[PDB]
């Protein structure tokens, strides 16, 4: 009873595969009893819809009771675009966009609205900065305005879209990194920027969408996990975190995956705006205890 | 999702069921969690009375119609770490005739005798003998009984407790935005206080995270009509500043935090030590009042 | 004695009259005896350049001495724009434009090292939200993005094209806002996001500049100002107002208040102090409850 | 630019050449200010002789040549407001054997009376006694002993110097990361003392900017090998900081002379409750650089 979410409907931007923080999300949703529907990035949807109806990902969709995690749609979502007119002519005839249709923003938000109705819970997580491992002082206006508009301006247009058909007290939630308030080196590209600008934009929207919709807007700034966007140097700031936080364990996708769905049920009424910290502690700490500077173990 | 059955949660700080500490074991208890408490011993005899009177009923009745009960209910001043601390005068004060055995060591000594090992630890009090003065007409000995009664309490709960927690075990603590920005009449040092309080919620975070696998945590709440705050009408003004200013225009329960708390002391929140979780209706993320005299209605 | 600039050279990017934050940087700039160069906005630089010359700007030039700020080169300066190949075909056409050259930030950094050598000091002064009177819930991507490019990518720009020609011990600072941690309504068109990028950026920078350049980089959040910029878009007058009957400091914000702020943080004194934000603002920023709310008593 | 002829400061805190206090008494001075010091009472005598003998001339020496010399120098105990807090066992302490009026209360009077109104305070004082003892291991003495000495101080001279202050005078103190990240070494419940006095900086800085119109700002200060840090590893965060802060350079007391200067001059006229880092940009790295766990 303390988290239960049946009779609600989740949506989950930015969910292509078991390995990162959106399936994880969508999984613990699903197990407080959640309908759970997907948004996916259209070139990938394919592969993604085969390992669902293979059986390949069973493993990955078993929760604690026994059954399989089933999803009430899985939708082609391009959160680069807001509306059909601003897909380019290159988009639309790009073979990876071939059989796909209705992918923009605004469209998919208009699909969910016919198939399932009202929403209570949204979630973004999702990101692509094409010049991440260039440095702030190596990195072009192109590169860093793509990180915005796909990191951050992609959140902001979400609420835009789903804000009119989200219940009142429905809530949503995006994904930050320590970055955004200190510097990280190897974080490049103006993703540091852009994580900054979505969780002032999460407080602004707060503001908005609370008003406007009576809906929550929070944050969780996580730590690093070995997701398949960071494999394509994560085992080196995974072994950092392990190393200098006040936890000394592995961050599983799941640690993520409840917190979540802390911020997205009931439990969190009184609880908009914040960015939330689930990274073993790591975000409290002034200094490495590992520092060469510094005597070893 | 959030299974506490076969746990054992302490809550220090409840003496009647109007304030933050009963709400927080009320959902500790709902979510299947054992749970003891620590009351102020001058008020012990009154809280005990009004449990076994049935005054509390209402008060103690959860979701499923069935109503809390406690494992235990111990007289615990926080103000006094050991036996030889206590002086003379509050000895022999008529107020603590009747009861013995209320030093932080000695009630931890009780809990492990009586219960065993706990895994949830609550520090839900507070008290600045001068409160109602701004900083610039408090004196140091009203300064340092509020650090004394409101930041050092935790550490030294952490000091005791810490050593019969276990591992994966966590503590909350409560605050106030008046540690971080100015909120005129929070005065007394109580501001001052609650710095320090968030300030040792990080380093005990840090040091009970390496030394036991402990996690620690603070919720910043927003204003409550509890019996100390009606004691201090101000509190009114604080609640309405609140709802007039809030992103969620809604009235913020006691529930609201027990909520937030019984997450942060859930497995759901594995990966999360040292924050400040803001639980204050949005109120925190606002830069600018919407209801000033300076700008049109 | 205590802030001597003399030998040193400053460019401020993003003046255009007296009015604003950036004028009363390069004032006190001047008064501490550096060299101060401008970038201004193609579009007015024609009437920026006729009102220095005409004089109407004389006594908005005057120092505490009495000598009046001359400037060691008035350069236009779009900082939506890093090279010329970037520029496109309309915007060189435009009647605006006609009759300047050589104002993307990589020429202008050009021009800059040939006419006056290394700088030591970097102001950037300027922003730019086509939405700005637009709540985040009703801002395009198009004008999210413009406010970005315009006020936050800007320095980034700036610090890659100086600093090879910044001296070791150099400074750069840029002007942000509360709105950038904090909801200030009206406040809209991603112009917050835009400062929360742009301090962000400030620290990386102070790493990247500080490792590579030896160079200082911070941020001033400043307090409202009515500039051109501000009266243009009498929302400035209340901002104005909440600012007066709230903070801290009861007494008006200058903008020569900001000018000496930002002189600290471009001089020697400031030699440990890097990505930060310091707050101008007459204490503003400490506050966590409006004391003039009609929640509370008169 | 930042002219102080004609101000008074007083510097709480300052016992010898190599700390933070003497470095913004030394600027202070510079920019013209009269400046009058206040002074641990059982360290004022080898101070005072160690002024007098000629031993710190060359600690005194401005850029132009001259020495600074002080308005006077205070014994001050900033732990006792007034005269009834002090115990007996401190009154008869030979350490404390002639001298007398050093409490908070008492010195500002004899401020006022020598020297008339302030311009500029300065606390630069701390004293945890259990600093080398992680919290878990902090008596409940020891920690309240940190915040009387090191955070309820500051609010003291507030509340005394204040109403001696000039309109537009400025208040300035120190602290240390330690009070917003954790830093394993500063114990003692120091790290917790340093919190409380950022908060009540901006608390007082409504109170104070109120009341008198006057501005009060932190510093939050790197580490710097004073005669207090050698006594307790500080080269080992010094080292630190050298190798993982944006600036690599080392960080003298002046750095933070000159910018206590700003914050006490005409030129931060608008600049009140704030925490000044200056500490070579170290406050704004999520991550170490030289951790075993990456590559050298
Ligand atoms: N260490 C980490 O992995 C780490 C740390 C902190 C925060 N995060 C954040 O968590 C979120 C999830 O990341 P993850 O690493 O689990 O990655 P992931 O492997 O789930 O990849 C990111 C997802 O975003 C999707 N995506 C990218 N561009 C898209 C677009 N235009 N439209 C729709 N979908 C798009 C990708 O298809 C992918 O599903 C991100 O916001 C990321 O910044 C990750
Ligand atoms: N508006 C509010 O009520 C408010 C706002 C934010 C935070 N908080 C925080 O929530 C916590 C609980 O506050 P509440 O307002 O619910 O108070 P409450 O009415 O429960 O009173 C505080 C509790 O502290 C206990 N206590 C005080 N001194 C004690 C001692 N020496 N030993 C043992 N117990 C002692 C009291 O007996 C009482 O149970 C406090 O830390 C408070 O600062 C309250
Ligand atoms: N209340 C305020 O006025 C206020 C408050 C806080 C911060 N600030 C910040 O202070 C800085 C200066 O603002 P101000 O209000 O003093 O403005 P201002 O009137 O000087 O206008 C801003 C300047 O930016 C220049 N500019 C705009 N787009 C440009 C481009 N593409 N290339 C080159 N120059 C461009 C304009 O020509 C103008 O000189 C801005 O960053 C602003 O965001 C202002
Ligand atoms: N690494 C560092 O040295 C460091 C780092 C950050 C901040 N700080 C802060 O800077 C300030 C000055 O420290 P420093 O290391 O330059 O110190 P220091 O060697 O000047 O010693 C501290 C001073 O405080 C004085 N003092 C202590 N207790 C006193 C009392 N009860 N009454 C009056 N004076 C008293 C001492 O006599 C001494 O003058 C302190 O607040 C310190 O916490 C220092």
């Amino acid at each position: 009873f303390p988290i239960d979410l049946r009779g609600q409907t989740a949506f989950v931007a930015g969910v292509a595969d078991s390995h990162g923080y959106g399936w994880a999300i969508a999984k613990h949703l699903a197990s407080a009893g959640a309908r759970v529907a997907l948004g996916t990035w259209p070139p990938v949807l394919g592969l993604f819809q085969k390992s669902l109806q293979s059986g390949r990902l069973d493993e990955d969709r078993k929760l604690p009771d026994g059954s399989l995690i089933e999803f009430a749609g899985v939708y082609p979502l391009d959160a680069a675009f807001d509306k059909p007119e601003d897909v380019p002519q290159d988009i639309k005839d790009n073979k990876r966009y071939a059989g796909v249709d209705g992918y923009t923003i605004k469209e998919v938000a208009v699909k969910v609205k016919q198939d399932l109705g009202n929403i209570d819970i949204l979630v973004h997580s999702l990101a692509n900065g094409p010049e991440v491992t260039k440095p702030l002082l190596e990195t072009s206006r192109k590169g860093y305005l793509a990180a915005s508009s796909n990191s951050a301006y992609s959140f902001v247009s979400l609420l835009q879209h789903f804000g009119p058909i989200m219940n009142e007290g429905g809530s949503a939630v995006t994904l930050s990194y320590l970055a955004a308030e200190r510097v990280v080196p190897g974080y490049g590209g103006g993703m540091s920027s852009a994580k900054a600008a979505l969780e002032s934009d999460t407080r602004t929207l707060a503001w908005e969408a609370g008003q406007k919709y009576g809906v929550r807007v929070n944050a969780i700034s996580a730590g690093p996990l070995k997701s398949r966007a960071a494999s394509a140097f994560i085992d080196y700031a995974i072994d950092y975190s392990y190393n200098n936080a006040p936890l000394r364990r592995d961050l599983h996708s799941d640690d993520v995956g409840g917190a979540a769905l802390f911020l997205l049920s009931p439990l969190a009424r009184a609880v908009s705006g914040v960015t939330l910290y689930v990274d073993n502690g790591l975000h409290a700490m002034g200094q490495a205890v590992d520092s060469r500077s510094m005597p070893p173990l």
